[PDB]
């Protein structure tokens, strides 16, 4: 993730974009650079449902109180998706998590609107996902 931008610099990215065309492409490259999930949390616990893909995400909070998350999916654009989700909730706790609004940071890179309803669902399905596991936290 630190190889990845932070969220200010993503959105600004991404409102530099001159079309869908580089806007899926960023998405696509962007997946592309999330870390390898430890095959040991390719498990059912961390199975995410939803992305008529196949999709984990493990989240797990250091001993700092951060939220670390780490994930893959079969599908490149999904995994993008991942990564954009990832970058939003960079360096987060789990209470900046449930309080965190995504809408007007998603709405600002005009991305869903561009999405099949099967990847728009995904985005969603990762989202809360993440939320629930989130609120589950001390």
């Amino acid at each position: 993730m630190a190889a990845l931008p932070d969220k200010e610099k993503l959105l600004r990215n991404f409102t530099r974009c001159a079309n869908w065309e580089e806007k899926y492409l960023y998405i696509i490259e962007l997946g592309q650079r999330l870390a390898e999930l430890n095959p040991q949390d390719r498990n059912p616990q961390n199975t995410i449902h939803g992305c008529q893909s196949q999709v984990w995400i493990v989240m797990r909070r250091n001993a700092n109180g951060i939220i670390e998350l780490q994930g893959d999916s079969d599908a490149a654009i999904v995994k993008g998706l991942m990564a954009v989700v990832f970058i939003l909730y960079h360096q987060m706790t789990a209470q900046d998590i449930v309080h965190f609004d995504v809408r007007p940071w998603f709405e600002k890179m005009a991305l869903a609107q561009h999405l099949t309803p099967s990847r728009s669902q995904g985005l969603e399905a990762m989202i809360r996902a993440i939320r629930a596991k989130a609120a589950t936290l001390s």
